[PDB]
């Protein structure tokens, strides 16, 4: 898609940030947004059109692709994207708007220091909620066969996924990323501590 | 699509706009615009390519799905983005205008007051408006199947419909997205007032 | 498309324009030019492939389907967007010609005036007449259902049209568009009179 | 496609050119690419893959497309622009050229006169030698039915052209275009003489 | 694709190099990067969707294309662009590396000179090189029919190629381009020495 | 993709980098990414949808080009880029933050130079371990034919890839760009010890 106003925003953010936060966002714009862009999307591509099923019952396909994939996982990782990333915005516009207040009069103290904490808080737990969610949802080994039950399928059904492999290890791939992302907000906690 | 455009005229609008407006725009941009392009359109592509009928009739499957969607989701959602920002357009017009002619004889008060918030009206009205509709004519929640009863189709036959369940979570986060923009309208008219 | 130059050209005639003038670039922009580009031109992307024919006649279905849609509407709007633009870029060159010409020795009146009104005229003329053209060509409503007798298809077949709902609705928006054209023209004609 | 280089050459050209020039421009730029990007591409996309022969000869369809159509429209309007575009960006090599050699040192007289002269004679012979082509390759109606005797065909088959009103539309329009050049050629002589 | 970068550091090379190198990269730019882009690589979009064999056997279309077209003219076109433009990267770099030491310490002679020519030199060499690659490999005349005996075709079977005729056209094209540009190379030499 | 950013980061990387070190990010930019965008991914394209078995038996295609192709060669080849310019940008964060530093009390030595070293390394180690990782993985050749045994596949079925012939090629042009950014790591660490 097109992130161009959000590579402002963060662009802005990386502006005035911590150097921690500043490679938390490098991470965000080169090993999520970029290998979304030039590599997940085009492994999702077919997630539908080469998904089979084992009948001749009309509408089987389909109810069994959406038991099997309710949200895609591209998608979830637009959302997971969007999200995290929400609260440097809210941060962003804190600074922003003292730096008016202090134009009309005539780094982090105060409110901001508080604000960016939260900021990191918030990062931290709403990444957390994702991994999470994904693992309920779907764990993290995609396998090839999909055994299917729902109406209008007959009896048990047996059904097949497009490219199981390169979707597990991209799904691995960005577990590992959002882990750095984690760990990365830790060590921003502690060195304001410390 | 292409919304460059109308991105510079918005932040135009951010030069002159409350905080809580900002934040509108903010999310305007990031949750609903982006979310459009980045995941919604790609779960609508195939809305009608992926729609299956159970029956031998040509031309039920296509009477059936104009009767299933008359309009698409999507589109309405591109449909409720533009009217939603026709009155910041108005607004920054008006600012511009009163610029020039200061500028031609030789801050918020005035004529721009009352726009200001005839202008928060509308946006609060359309916004009501989009969702009252897609109420009435979908719901929120989209059944994976559909029993159509239109000519040529013979009797009542039974379809399928692509994605209901990511369908289903898009149109209840893009719900909530309004939801919160009606908020902070709300929220800008209390500030205003008090 | 891209339709960048032409944004250009248009944003230097808003330089040079009336009050109304500006608003009726807007409408141009937003309501004409992005929502062929978001929603229409993907309404419009199976109209022959989802054009459904009931014959085992080869060829048929190309005929019907020519018979019916001589030209595609969104491309009859294309058509429209730049005939109704071309009056303004001539203004636009007019004036830059002008002060060219000063520029050389060494604000609507004389010349500019009345190729101004001229402008006016011509945008209104033109609007006009793609509106009658579309009416005599498809009126405001499509059917379903188009009756084809056109060789080499075998006595009168049925054939069945993608989308005919969401595409009427579409065509009514742009119709109310070029409607408030219409009164975009007459207005800033009554605003240079008085 | 990516006509942005392109773009700033003739840009460019615009900054030194005459009047009547940077009307030929403006109409190269709305005219002929613009409605190449927007419009004509989109009417020949499915130019094979509608195009419909009545055998079961396998390759039948192949090479009677083939025969039909030996270039594509679309791609022999392109040939025409490039073509018809390559003069001017001489003529402003020459100007950039010769301000250039002053600069080394320390509008339209001497060598730039005749080059521009000559710019416009080779814009003309080939906009006039690219309509003739058109004319003798295809005409200006593009019937629906071609019948077809190549081999693999047997005997003669009749095949079916996708779209061949609209083409025949755009055709036309580009035909008229062409000789809109021409009479722009013609003016800007004439007021170079007197 | 996207030839931004590529076109950046030909533009910087416009900037140093002789009038004979800058028709070269103009050349370069508008008659192969913007024909491929706009024109060729439509022609070769059905490529192998549009390619047909007389047979039953599965796996001898995908063989046979592959005997027939190894590499596809377009991905050797892009190759040759990429090969014939390093060398003046080359020379670029060399210039500004001798400007930025200059600049430490506090016009075409001395190594600028010959790395010039030998840019030349190798741009000619390189050129030649893919001209008589894609003769041996094709020549210039690509027939519609393909026999092919490859495993796990039975005996000799005959498959049929898309668009043969304007395929054969845009080779011409190309291979004239070419020419052109080692008729360039050429001039360059000739100014230099006289 | 879009790889805007990544590029902008190492432009300014070649703001501060050796010059054999600008080579190998020209190289990067030429040679990898934009051959993958304009050419290789076309290539690969069709990876799927032209993949073929010879079988009646529903998922055994699915599972048997996921046995053949694992992860895909362009997508291994996105990673890889990503990979081996990680290094870069830390060596560039490293000098950015020196760079505010001074800036607020009031070139390649002490920690800088370890640094740039230390990224050399790295960037050498990844290379080297891609390269042996795609060894492995799939040699340098693609075999037109794959014999698959996995369920539910009956026996040992055959099965037919897309365009073998045009991928290795690019396979082996992708390893020999991968050694010339080797060779220019080892000239880097040489020219810094001498
Ligand atoms: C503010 C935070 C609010 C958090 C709210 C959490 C709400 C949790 C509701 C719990 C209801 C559980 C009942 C249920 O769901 O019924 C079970 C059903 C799965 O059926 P199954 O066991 O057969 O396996 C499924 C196999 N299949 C994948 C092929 C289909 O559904 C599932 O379990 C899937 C559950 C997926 C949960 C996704 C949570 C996303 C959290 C995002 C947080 C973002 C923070 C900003
Ligand atoms: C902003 C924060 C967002 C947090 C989002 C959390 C989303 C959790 C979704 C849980 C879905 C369960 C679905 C299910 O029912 O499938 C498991 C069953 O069998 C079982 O496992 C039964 C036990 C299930 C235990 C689930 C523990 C969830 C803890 C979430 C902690 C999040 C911390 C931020
Ligand atoms: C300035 C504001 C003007 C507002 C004008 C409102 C006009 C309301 C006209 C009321 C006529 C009702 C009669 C009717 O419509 O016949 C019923 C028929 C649905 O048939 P059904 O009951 O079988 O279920 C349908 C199930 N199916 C979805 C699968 C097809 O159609 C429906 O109800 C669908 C109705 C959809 C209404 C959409 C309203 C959009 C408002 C946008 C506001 C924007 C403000 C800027
Ligand atoms: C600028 C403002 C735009 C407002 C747009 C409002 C659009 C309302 C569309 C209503 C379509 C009804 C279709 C229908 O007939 O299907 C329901 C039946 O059975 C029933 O429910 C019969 C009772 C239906 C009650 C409908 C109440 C609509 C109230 C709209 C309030 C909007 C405030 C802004
Ligand atoms: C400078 C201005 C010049 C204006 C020139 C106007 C020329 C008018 C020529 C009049 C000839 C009428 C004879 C005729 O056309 O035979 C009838 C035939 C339709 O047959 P049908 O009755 O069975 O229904 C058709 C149903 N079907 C749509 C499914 C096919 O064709 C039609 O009526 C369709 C006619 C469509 C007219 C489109 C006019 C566009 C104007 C654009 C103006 C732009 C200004 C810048
Ligand atoms: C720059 C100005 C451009 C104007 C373009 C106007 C295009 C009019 C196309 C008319 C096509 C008629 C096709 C037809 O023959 O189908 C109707 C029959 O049966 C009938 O209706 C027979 C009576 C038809 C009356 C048509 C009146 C046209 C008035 C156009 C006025 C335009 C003012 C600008
Ligand atoms: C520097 C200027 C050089 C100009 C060189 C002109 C060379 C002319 C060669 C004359 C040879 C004629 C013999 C011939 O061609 O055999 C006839 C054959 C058509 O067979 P057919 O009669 O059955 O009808 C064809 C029906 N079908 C279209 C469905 C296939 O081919 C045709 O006539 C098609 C001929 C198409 C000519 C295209 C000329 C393009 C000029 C571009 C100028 C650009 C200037 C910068
Ligand atoms: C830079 C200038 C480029 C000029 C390009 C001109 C291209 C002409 C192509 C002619 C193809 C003829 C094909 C043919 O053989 O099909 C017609 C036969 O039956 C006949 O018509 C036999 C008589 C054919 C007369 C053709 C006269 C061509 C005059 C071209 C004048 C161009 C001036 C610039
Ligand atoms: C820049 C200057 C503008 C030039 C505009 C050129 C317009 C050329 C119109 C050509 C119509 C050809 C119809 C035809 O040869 O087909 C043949 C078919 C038998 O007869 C039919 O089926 C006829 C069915 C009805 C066709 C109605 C087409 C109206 C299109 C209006 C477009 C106006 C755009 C300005
Ligand atoms: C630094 C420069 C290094 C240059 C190295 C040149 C290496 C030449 C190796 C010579 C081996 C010849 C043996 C051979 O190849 O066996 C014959 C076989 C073709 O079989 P066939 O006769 O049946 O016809 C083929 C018909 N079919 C096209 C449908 C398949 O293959 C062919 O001849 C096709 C040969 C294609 C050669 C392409 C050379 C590209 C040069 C690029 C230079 C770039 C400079 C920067
Ligand atoms: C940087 C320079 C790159 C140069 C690249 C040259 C590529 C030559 C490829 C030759 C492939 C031959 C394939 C073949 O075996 O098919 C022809 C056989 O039957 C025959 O023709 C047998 C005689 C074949 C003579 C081939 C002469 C090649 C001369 C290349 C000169 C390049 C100068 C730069
Ligand atoms: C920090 C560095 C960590 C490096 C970790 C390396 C881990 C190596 C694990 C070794 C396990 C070997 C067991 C195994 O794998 O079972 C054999 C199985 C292949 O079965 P097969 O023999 O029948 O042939 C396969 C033919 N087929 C391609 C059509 C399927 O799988 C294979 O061998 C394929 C193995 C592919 C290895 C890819 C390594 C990528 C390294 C990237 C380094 C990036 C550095 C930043
Ligand atoms: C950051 C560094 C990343 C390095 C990544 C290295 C990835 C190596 C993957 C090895 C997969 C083996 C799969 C296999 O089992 O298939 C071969 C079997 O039969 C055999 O060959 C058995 C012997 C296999 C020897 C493999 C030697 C690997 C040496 C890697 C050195 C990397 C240096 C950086």
């Amino acid at each position: 898609g097109d992130w161009s106003f959000l590579g402002r925003l963060l662009e802005n953010a990386q502006e005035h940030s911590t150097v921690i936060g500043k490679v938390w966002l490098t991470v965000l714009f080169i090993f999520r947004i970029l290998v979304l862009g030039a590599a997940a999307e085009e492994v999702w591509g077919d997630e539908q059109s080469d998904f089979t099923c084992n009948t001749q019952q009309p509408g089987c396909e389909n109810v069994c692709y959406d038991r099997a994939f309710p949200i895609s996982h591209v998608r979830f990782w637009v959302l997971q994207i969007i999200f995290v990333s929400t609260p440097t915005l809210i941060y962003l516009g804190h600074v922003l708007h003292l730096v008016r207040m202090e134009e009309k009069r005539k780094r982090i103290a105060g409110a901001l220091l508080r604000t960016y904490v939260f900021n990191i808080i918030f990062k931290t737990l709403f990444e957390v909620g994702f991994i999470a969610g994904q693992y309920f949802l779907y764990g993290f080994q995609l396998k090839p066969l999909y055994r299917c039950d729902r109406w209008p399928c007959p009896n048990t059904v047996d059904c097949f996924i497009s490219r199981p492999t390169e979707k597990t290890i991209f799904i691995l791939f960005m577990l590992a990323v959002a882990c750095v992302s984690l760990l990365l907000n830790v060590l921003e906690i502690y060195h304001l501590g410390w």
